[PDB]
């Protein structure tokens, strides 16, 4: 009935030590369309304990690839992969060959996974959010409910709104499933 329950979220729940120590990254695109908004996300991922900590994001609802581009290098971000929603075959061509986002790559896991991927990261022991660093992710992640049916029963769907986030995390980390 509702999601995410392993949601850590408090204002300085992250410290810049602990930051500095993340040496595991995942980072994801979605890329936005219409009034949805580009979200760029990236997390340090702890296998050994199986949580997940939001490090940092960009969401933008003007969408400029290059300004995305940018803040990935400014901050040195590129040194780690890139997995981008893979319907905007040529905004991933163009962060890498116009922009010099070398590592980005296509979302290899279809439509008929969002309900699995959604899944696994609600089944990770705490997922750790601080919401002066990440305050789209954290948002997102704490209001966003399930999809309820013809009935208005519940599904094991998230609602496809104010999830542009969700599914940037959901691309970053793809592989590890
Ligand atoms: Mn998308
Ligand atoms: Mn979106």
């Amino acid at each position: 009935v509702v999601p995410f329950e392993n949601l850590q979220i408090e204002e300085g729940i992250i410290t810049d030590a602990e930051v500095a120590r993340f040496d595991n990254i995942r980072q994801g695109l979605d890329f936005g369309y219409g009034p949805d908004p580009l979200a760029f996300v990236r997390w340090h991922y702890d296998k050994r304990k199986n949580r997940i900590y939001a490090i940092d994001e960009l969401v933008d609802h003007k969408v400029s690839l290059k300004r995305t581009a940018d803040f990935v290098r400014k901050n040195k971000y590129e040194s780690a992969r890139i997995i981008a929603d893979s319907s905007e075959p040529r905004s991933i061509d163009a962060l890498k060959l116009e922009h010099g986002i070398n590592r980005i790559e296509g979302a290899k896991k279809g439509p008929d996974s969002v309900e699995h991927g959604e899944r696994w990261l609600d089944e990770l022991d705490a997922i750790v959010i601080d919401p002066l660093r990440t305050p789209n992710i954290a948002r997102e992640f704490e209001n966003i409910d399930y999809q309820t049916d013809k009935n208005g029963d519940p599904i094991p769907r998230l609602e496809d709104k104010d999830n542009h986030t969700i599914d940037a995390t959901r691309y970053a980390f793809e592989r590890d499933m």
